[PDB]
């Protein structure tokens, strides 16, 4: 049941050192990133993974300053995945994006392959263009992503923490990612929990039904 | 396994105007809903729901203009879920937030509580006050919530199509939303595909993960 896994998965506090994941759960972890949906299939997005002892230290030299209070999250964890988002839409990734649903088998004539192009140009034009706001669109989809992935690494049985307490400036600047395109938007160590968790024998709180839902 | 999931999940085309969620599959998709993460508990959201037939019509008003080819999505469809952002953070809702915290036994230490609120406040405080994006750090939440609501959903076996091609002014108008302080910003429609839904028996596409994917 995915509720249970809904209603059991908690943000990890503390993760046990020891605990590695396998090379089939690597796998698994990297295939949630990849399949997650994104608005017109564009998946305007990179991950980073590092499971490495000198990779890790890279990532948490962003848990500087003020978020010094995360960088044991992303040093103990076994995997730390860093989700980034495309700065800008270019139009070579539009057509990198429909160059690969062709190759993937999803249209049937040119036309059809056209058809989907105009479309997707369209929308990304209204953010582009008249809203100016294509920067805050990737972003939002990269987010919708790190939702996937939380759930689908929780349902595998393994731990995690979504971080936002990092330096982005620090971290784009390690992994040279202004460079390339991107910008690092938030930091997910996995692994196990360790009995230093705290947070994982605390009851998990939420806002009532009554407050958030509006039935119609 | 949820990586089944991942891979069988598709954005649906067209709805069986004649399959319903049963009651128990309703209620666990306000579940769902309630109990996704968002940064520091904040849990910037409103969901209206609409099951009936009236309910329906009234979210379908907003598939307008250049946006008609999602109309019918949003009719035959059984259940269709508004996500909506809260239009700004206000003191009032992180003390809710962290009252229910409180009464949910999250703090055994009347301190913590106090601790933990200025904590929020702060990180609250560096988006409606320092950044001045609080709207846009709300959205990023609201977008985290769609990305586990459509996983769930594709792991209780029914389907759904995320929705962005919609006139969002026009929905706000009609549910009021402006005056409650929340915007829409993605319509989800819950319910089982028609046998005329071409993308079920379509190929997933995606990006490799050579692209995709950077390992340190
Ligand atoms: C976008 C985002 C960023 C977060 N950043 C942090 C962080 O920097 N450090 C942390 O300890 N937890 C962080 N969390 C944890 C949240 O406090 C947490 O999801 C929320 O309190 C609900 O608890 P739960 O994750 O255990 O269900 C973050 C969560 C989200 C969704
Ligand atoms: C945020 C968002 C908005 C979308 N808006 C639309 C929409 O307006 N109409 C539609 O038919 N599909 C829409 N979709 C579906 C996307 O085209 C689809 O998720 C993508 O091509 C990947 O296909 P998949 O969901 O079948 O894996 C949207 C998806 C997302 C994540």
């Amino acid at each position: 049941d995915i509720i249970s896994v809904a209603l059991k998965r908690h943000s990890t506090k503390a993760f046990d050192a020891s605990k590695k994941l396998t090379a089939e759960e690597a796998e698994k972890i990297k295939t949630l990133l990849q399949y997650s949906p994104s608005s017109t299939n564009s998946q305007p997005w990179h991950f980073i993974v590092a499971s490495t002892e000198e990779g890790k230290a890279r990532v948490a030299k962003s848990a500087a300053g003020t978020y010094v209070f995360n960088e044991r999250k992303m040093l103990d964890a076994s995997h730390v995945v860093v989700f980034c988002a495309k700065t800008a839409m270019d139009d070579a990734w539009l057509e990198r994006v429909v160059d690969q649903e062709e190759a993937d088998g999803r249209f049937n004539t040119p036309e059809a392959k056209a058809a989907n192009h105009k479309g997707r140009t369209y929308f990304a034009d209204m953010h582009r263009v008249d809203l100016k706001d294509d920067d805050q669109w990737m972003a939002k989809q990269v987010y919708l992503n790190v939702g996937n992935f939380l759930l689908g690494v929780g349902a595998m049985g393994l731990d995690a923490v979504p971080i936002e307490g990092f330096d982005a400036a620090i971290l784009d600047e390690e992994f040279g990612l202004k460079e390339k395109g991107f910008t690092s938007l938030v930091v997910v160590p996995v692994g196990h929990h360790s009995v230093e968790d705290f947070n994982a024998t605390l009851p998990k709180s939420r806002l009532p039904l009554s407050t958030i839902v509006t039935e119609c």
